[PDB]
């Protein structure tokens, strides 16, 4: 089969080292090659991102241009119909063919209450989900219902996302970090320091753009 890709989604508003760190070390620790990030907009009925598209899609390229480990989509910043990560990985399995190991990465967090953004049962057809550990939490669903179907799917062995094309979740022991893009949004508008929170190019760039004001 062919070489795993993951898939990587959100807002980034901006993005910042708790999404960027854990996901670097999955290449030592799963023999992951590739990431690509597919960064996405906020349905107009949501609170809006307070940096665009295209601001945060450069933040993103800023944070990525020295790290080989990543590449990014633009698609879901082009797509006019509403954006579902279900109808990201269908275009993604297509585009790729049925040969191609794909996983979505996802923080334990969401795990926990994946059926509500749910298409669960589809995206586990078309991908792997990769989950990004949080230290102390538990690996039980919101849902007590759901338990079963998180159970079914678990894998213990990190080769299963390499074997097959979709279907497993992996619970890997990334590390974690108490970083957030709220409390970065907030800092910058009280005018305290972020140097220890996201990379100088992004953080550089948000003071010449004059971003977060
Ligand atoms: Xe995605
Ligand atoms: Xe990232």
């Amino acid at each position: 089969m062919k070489s795993l890709q993951a898939l990587f989604g959100g807002t980034f508003d901006p993005v910042h080292y708790g999404h960027l760190k854990p996901v670097e070390t999955l290449a030592n620790l799963i023999g992951l090659t590739r990431v690509t990030i597919i960064p996405n907009n906020v349905p107009p009925h949501r609170p809006q991102p307070e940096a665009n598209s295209v601001q945060r899609k450069h933040m993103l390229e800023l944070a990525i241009a020295d790290k080989p480990l990543f590449t990014l989509d633009e698609r879901e910043l082009k797509r006019n119909a509403p954006s579902y990560t279900a109808q990201t990985l269908k275009e993604w399995r297509q585009e790729q063919g049925p040969d191609v190991p794909l996983a979505f990465i996802i923080g334990q967090d969401s795990l926990l209450t994946f059926p509500t953004w749910y298409e669960y049962e589809t995206i586990l057809d078309n991908a792997h989900l990769i989950v990004c550990r949080r230290p102390g939490y538990p690996l039980e669903m919101a849902q007590p219902q759901y338990q079963q179907w998180l159970e079914d799917h678990l894998t213990h062995n990190p080769e299963d996302l390499h074997l097959q094309p979709a279907g497993k979740i992996y619970l890997a022991e990334t590390p974690w970090f108490n970083i957030s893009a709220t409390i970065i949004r907030e800092r910058l508008q009280n005018g305290e320091s972020c140097e220890d929170l996201l990379p100088e190019p992004v953080l550089t760039y948000i003071n010449q753009q004059g971003l977060y004001r």
